[PDB]
């Protein structure tokens, strides 16, 4: 019997010494097994494998705890999905574009590029150590592990079409937003008013208008007493807000927003671009960069800086002048 020593892991930090029989596959001994993303389940150990680290699934109590502590998931397919994605994302390129880590287009990944660019411009701290560690590396230019984690957390495979709003939602669900608070009021014709308080992810996301200013002034909505009704922002406490809507032609004005995403083309037949407001408006499209003084396009998501906002207008005034 010929053997080699290898290490198994679920978090690539805590290692577990193993002695493997070179006459059996990794799968026969460990279950599903990966070497830096590559599936070696059906491969028998090589001499060159000695001392190397292999990912396995969290198939015993120790690994189950290590994987939960690192990733904050007990989804049994998570490690396989992460490794499957990493085998691709490690071959992607991550150019620095206008000082930010982007992603060269591959595998329908434009939604990931604009999400990654956005993260580098808003204040957001991740909760799972896995995302903390990988995002730090991404900021330094080595974003393969971070991108593979995004795929795994969002349950998207490489090549699958993704939505930026949904992707940000998943990332925010794995981020510390406990201090974020939103208070809204709805004026329902002359039938009454209703205030609502939102926290965390729900305090920083809105679907229906791209304009933060319009949300402060008021948006028209239905209520039980008709379509003469107005919803507006009373109070906001957060370091950013994200305003989203179905793609529509929209003008982005320098200095009035932080960054945005555009979706050109048709449904499930299109492409995302990133627009960032710096000294001028830069459009980052993967590895590509252009500039303009004004930008108009089919915008889907706009990000704004915030700290603390409180309205200085009474309900009836928003209802009648928004
Ligand atoms: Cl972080
Ligand atoms: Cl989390
Ligand atoms: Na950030
Ligand atoms: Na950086
Ligand atoms: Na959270």
């Amino acid at each position: 019997v010929r053997t080699i020593k290898v290490f198994t892991t679920v978090d690539n930090i805590n290692l577990h010494t193993q002695v493997v029989d070179m006459s059996m596959t990794y799968g026969q001994q460990f279950g599903p097994t990966y070497l830096d993303g590559a599936d070696v389940t059906k491969i028998k150990p090589h001499n060159s494998h000695e001392g190397k680290t292999f990912y396995v699934l969290p198939n015993d109590d120790t690994l189950r705890v290590e994987a939960f502590e690192y990733y904050h998931t007990t989804d049994p397919s998570f490690l396989g999905r992460y490794m499957s994605a990493l085998n691709h994302t490690k071959k992607w390129k991550y150019p620095q574009v206008n000082g930010l880590t982007s992603i060269k287009w591959a595998d329908n990944n434009s939604y990931l590029a604009t999400a990654l660019l956005t993260l580098q411009q808003i204040e957001l701290k991740f909760n799972p150590p896995a995302l903390q560690d990988a995002y730090y590396r991404a900021r330094a230019g080595e974003a393969a592990n971070f991108c593979a984690l995004i795929l795994a957390y969002c349950n998207k495979t490489v090549g699958e079409l993704g939505d930026v709003r949904e992707t940000m939602s998943y990332l925010f669900q794995h981020a510390n937003l406990d201090s974020c608070k939103r208070v809204l009021n709805v004026v329902c014709d002359t039938c009454g008013q209703q205030q609502t308080t939102l926290k965390g992810v729900e305090a920083v996301m809105y679907m229906g208008t791209l304009s933060y200013e319009q949300f402060k002034k008021g948006v028209d909505i239905p209520c039980t007493c008709g379509r003469r009704a107005t919803k507006y922002l009373v109070q906001q406490e957060s370091p950013f807000v994200m305003m989203s809507a179905p793609p529509a032609q929209y003008e982005l004005k320098h200095g009035t927003f932080t960054c945005a995403s555009e979706y050109t083309g048709n449904y499930q037949s299109g492409h995302y671009k990133h627009i960032t407001s710096k000294e001028t408006l830069y459009c980052i499209d993967g590895a590509l960069l252009t500039k303009s003084s004004e930008y108009k396009g089919p915008i889907t998501d706009v990000f704004y800086k915030e700290n603390s906002y409180t309205t200085t207008i009474k309900p009836v005034t928003h209802h009648h002048h928004h």
